[PDB]
C-alpha cells in the first residue's frame, strides 16, 4: 500500500473543518484553500497551510482543477478529498488526479460518468435486475397500445404526457377497467398542448416518502451497508430536517433495502462511500429506485448517531481515508448496530418573510447551544462561522447543524426542541423561527410525513410571536443609552425631562415617548400604542466606545412596576435595535428619515438659466435635451474669450435648450430652461 | 502591538504572509537584538544577527610616538 | 503510551514535532532524527546503537531564503 501524510480539501465550509479535525488523531498533516481574502476564516485557522486559489466567482476559484493538481503535485500532496460541490462530480478531475499519482477519495471515474446521464444509469440497474420505476415505456403510437400496456406493463395508469407539468391527462385515473376516459382524457390534452404526440405511460403512486440507505466499500471486494435515512421533509428541493431512524420502519425491511443497495453498487462497481436513493409509497409498500449519488453526503454525521460498529463510536471520514489506505475492512455487516434515535435541522441565512433570499452581513452576536451531554439525549452543533465572521453572497446560506441523539425518538425530538430555542444569533434574520414552529405545532411527532408534507401547512407555518408594546420599552431604551448619556446628568427647570423614538415597524411608523419624574434616572414610564406604565431600568458595563457598525453590545435589567424583571443583551444601531431575551430575538427597525437633507429644492426654475455673458457663440454642448440634470455637470460650454467659464448648473430636474451650437447668443440669453421634472 | 517595554524577551506576536505565489504562513515571533526566532509549520528557526560593536568611540590607531605624559 | 507499539511511536512524532521552546537551543531536533530516519521500529538496538548513525544524525532542515 502508498503512505500518506499530506491531506488536501477543495470546498470550504464546515466540510473543511470536519475534515480536519479527525485528521488530527490520525495524525495525519493538513492544507487549506481560500478565495480571495477569505483568510481570517477558520478553517484555514485550523489547518496546517493555506493557498490562495483567486477570484471569488465560483469559475475562477474551486473550478481550476488543473491549477489546483499542479499546486498538489508541487507540494506533494497524498490525498484530496474533494467534498460536495465544485469538482465533486467530475470524473476528468478524478482521472487527472489519477495520472498525477494522487490518491483521489471518492468512486472511480467510471461509476461517475456513467451516473451522469439518466438514460444510461437507469439502463444499468434495469439491466442489473433491481426494480426502478422508469420514466418512460415506447411512444403513443397506437390508443389501442395504452389499453394494451394499461393493464400489463404498469397496471398503476400514469398517463401525463411526453412534456410539461400541466398534466391534466392524469385526472387522477387509479381506477383500472378505464378504456373511454382515459382516451378522451389523453386527447382533451392534446388540445392547447400537443408538443410531441407521443404519450409515456408509468405506474402512479399516491403517496411519497424519500428513503436513502447509505454504503461503504475497500478495494479489496468487501464493503457494509450503513444504516437507512429519510428526508421527507425538503422545500423548494433543498433539505430541510431529516431523521437517521426511519420511524415506522420493519427492521426485515431494512434488510432488503441493504441487499437491492449491495446489487447495483457492485454492478457498477464502487470504492469508498456513497448513498442509494428510494422512493416510497405506503400504500403499495414498495420501495422503487429514483436516483443514487457517487459523493458522500452532508448528512453523514446524522446517520452516524444510530450506528456503532463493534460496540465502538463510528467516523464515516476515518474509514475513507482507511479505504485510500488500501487497508481492507475489519468488520461484517454484523458488527453494526443501531442504538437510539437522533434528529437534524439546517439553520440557514435567510429571511422566513421574503422570498427565502440570502443575506450578507457581519455576526454580531452568536449564543452557542450547551453542547455537552445531559439527561437522556446528546446535543451537539457543526458551525463553519464563528464570531466576527461575515456572511459571503457567492456562498450558499450555511450557518450550523444541530442533532439531538437519543434512546427514544421523543428524547430526540424535545431535546431538539429547547437547543434550537437557545441557539441566538444576531444580525441576519434566519429560518430559526420557521423551523420551530415546524416542530410544535405539526403533529408529525408520530412519524409519518410525506415529500410534500411541507406544502399543505403554509398556512399554519411562516408565524412568529407578536411584538408586545414592552419590548418597544426595552428595545427603545437601549437606542439612546448604547448610543449615548441621553437621561444621564439630565436637567431642566420646574419641569419634567422627555425624549422619544420612532420605530418603523412593518409599514407603519411607531412613536415610543420616554420620560421621569422626581429627580429619579431610574424611574421611567413609557406610552407607546396609548399603553402607559412605570418600569425602572439598571444597566451594565459600558463598553465599545467606538460604537462601530457591531455598535455597543451590552446587558440591561429592567424592573416593570407589575414586578417582573428582564435581562437584554442589546446591539443597537443606527438601523435597527435587537433584543434578545426570554421573549426571544426581535429587531425592530428604526424609521428612516433620510433624503438630500440639503438639497431639497422645489424651484420652478422658468427661466434666466445657466445664461451666458455677452460674447455668446455655445458650442460643445454635451448634454441631451429633457434628460434629469441634479448632479452639477457642464450644461453648457460658452466661450469669451477664450474662457470656457463652464456653468455647471446644479438645478435638480430636466433641462430643456433652445439654443444650438454654433450660434452667437446675446448677454444673460435664455439659453435653457431648468426646470423640475413635471 | 504587544510589550512596548521591549525588554530582554522583547515582543511575541504572531504575523501573517501572504507570498505571491499563493500560499500564506502564520509565524509567532519573539525577536530580540541579539537574534530573531520564528517558529511555525517550517519548524523552528534562529538566526543571529551580524554582530556589530568594538569599543565604537575608543578607536585609536595612533602611533603615539613621543611627548607622552 | 499505546496499545501496540506502533500507535506510540507514531503518537510520540507528532508530539514531539508540537513542542516548542522558544530561547535556547534544545536536542529536540536531534531526537526527532533518532525516530523518522533511524529502522529502530522494528525494536533491535544495541548498546552503541548511537555511535554508528551518527553521520546520519545531528541533520537540521536547511535555512530557507524565504524564512530570512
Amino acid at each position: 500500500e502508498r503512505k500518506v501524510e499530506k491531506l488536501l480539501v477543495a470546498n470550504r465550509g464546515e466540510i473543511a473543518c470536519r475534515v480536519f479535525r479527525t485528521c488530527r488523531e490520525m495524525h495525519i498533516r493538513t492544507v487549506a484553500l481560500f478565495c480571495e481574502a477569505e483568510r481570517n476564516a477558520k478553517h484555514v485557522a485550523e489547518a496546517d497551510e493555506a493557498v490562495c486559489i483567486g477570484p471569488p466567482p465560483a469559475v475562477n476559484s474551486y473550478l481550476r482543477g488543473e491549477h489546483i493538481i499542479s499546486v498538489a503535485k508541487q507540494l506533494n500532496v497524498d490525498a484530496i478529498h474533494p467534498g460536495y460541490g465544485f469538482l465533486s462530480e467530475n470524473a476528468s478531475f478524478a482521472d487527472a488526479i489519477t495520472r498525477s499519482g494522487i490518491e483521489f477519495i471518492g468512486p472511480p471515474a467510471s461509476a461517475i460518468s456513467l451516473m451522469g446521464s439518466k438514460s444510461e444509469s437507469k439502463r444499468i440497474m434495469e439491466a442489473a435486475g433491481v426494480p426502478v420505476v422508469p420514466g418512460y415505456y415506447g411512444e403513443n403510437q397506437n390508443v389501442s397500445f395504452l389499453a394494451e400496456e394499461a393493464k400489463k406493463v404498469g397496471f398503476p395508469i400514469l398517463i401525463k404526457a411526453v412534456s410539461g407539468g400541466g398534466g391534466k391527462g392524469m385526472k387522477i385515473v387509479e381506477r383500472p377497467e378505464d378504456f373511454t376516459f382515459m382516451l378522451e382524457s389523453a386527447k382533451r390534452e392534446a388540445t392547447n398542448f400537443f408538443k410531441d404526440d407521443r404519450v409515456i405511460l408509468e405506474r402512479y403512486v399516491k403517496r411519497s416518502r424519500h428513503i436513502e440507505c447509505q454504503i461503504f466499500f475497500d478495494k479489496h471486494g468487501r464493503g457494509v451497508f450503513f444504516f437507512e435515512r429519510d428526508c421527507s421533509v425538503q422545500r423548494r428541493y433543498q433539505k430541510v430536517l431529516e431523521e437517521a431512524p426511519a420511524p415506522h420502519l420493519s427492521m426485515e425491511t431494512r434488510q432488503r433495502i441493504g441487499e437491492v443497495a449491495l446489487q447495483a453498487a457492485k454492478a457498477v462497481g464502487y470504492v469508498g462511500a456513497g448513498t442509494v436513493e428510494f422512493i416510497f409509497d405506503t400504500s403499495t409498500g414498495e420501495f422503487y429506485f429514483m436516483e443514487m449519488n457517487t459523493r458522500l453526503q452532508v448528512e453523514h454525521p446524522v446517520t452516524e448517531e444510530v450506528c456503532r460498529i463493534k460496540g465502538a463510536p463510528l467516523d464515516l471520514v476515518k474509514l475513507q481515508i482507511k479505504t485510500a489506505m488500501g487497508k481492507p475492512l475489519t468488520f461484517s455487516q454484523e458488527d453494526v448496530t443501531l442504538v437510539g434515535s437522533c434528529i437534524e435541522a439546517r439553520v440557514y441565512a435567510e429571511s422566513p418573510e421574503r422570498g427565502f433570499l440570502p443575506e450578507s452581513g457581519p455576526l454580531t452576536f452568536i449564543r452557542e447551544p450547551f453542547q455537552g451531554v445531559r439527561g437522556p439525549a446528546r446535543t451537539r452543533l457543526d458551525t463553519g462561522f464563528r464570531e466576527g465572521d461575515n456572511v459571503l453572497i457567492h456562498y450558499d446560506p450555511m450557518l450550523a447543524k444541530v442533532i439531538s441523539w437519543g434512546r427514544s425518538r421523543e428524547e430526540a425530538l424535545r431535546g431538539l426542541r429547547q437547543a434550537l430555542g437557545e441557539y441566538k444569533v444576531a444580525g441576519i434574520n434566519t429560518n430559526i423561527e420557521f423551523l420551530k414552529r415546524c416542530c410544535e405545532t405539526p403533529e408529525f411527532a408520530r412519524g409519518g410525513v410525506t415529500t410534500n408534507f411541507i406544502s399543505e401547512h403554509e398556512s399554519q407555518l411562516l408565524k412568529s410571536p407578536v411584538v408586545t408594546p414592552e419590548v418597544a420599552a426595552m428595545a427603545a431604551t437601549a437606542w439612546l443609552l448604547n448610543r449615548c448619556d441621553n437621561w444621564r446628568g439630565a436637567f431642566r427647570l420646574n419641569s419634567d425631562t422627555n425624549a422619544t423614538v420612532h420605530f418603523y415597524i412593518d409599514d407603519h411608523p411607531v412613536e415610543v415617548r420616554l420620560h421621569t419624574e422626581g429627580a429619579n434616572y431610574h424611574k421611567i414610564f413609557f406610552s407607546v400604542w396609548d399603553h402607559d406604565g412605570s418600569f425602572e431600568v439598571c444597566s451594565g458595563p459600558v463598553t465599545s466606545k467606538h460604537r462601530d457598525q457591531k455598535s455597543i453590545v451590552n446587558d440591561f435589567t429592567f424592573l416593570f412596576e407589575n414586578g417582573m424583571h428582564h435581562t437584554v443583551l442589546a446591539v443597537a444601531t443606527e438601523g435597527d435595535v435587537t433584543v434578545i431575551g426570554s421573549f426571544g430575538l426581535h429587531q425592530l427597525r428604526l424609521l428612516p428619515l433620510t433624503d438630500g437633507f440639503g438639497d431639497s429644492s422645489t424651484a420652478g426654475g422658468t427661466s434666466t438659466k445657466i445664461v451666458s455673458p455677452m460674447p455668446g457663440k455655445v458650442s460643445k454642448l454635451l448634454v441631451k435635451s429633457g434628460d434629469l440634470v441634479e448632479k452639477g455637470q457642464v450644461l453648457v460650454i460658452v466661450e469669451a474669450m477664450k474662457m470656457e467659464h463652464p456653468v455647471r448648473a446644479l438645478q435638480d430636474g430636466r433641462v430643456s435648450f433652445l439654443v444650438k451650437e454654433g450660434e452667437v447668443v446675446g448677454g444673460d440669453h435664455v439659453l435653457a430652461t431648468v426646470a423640475e421634472e413635471e
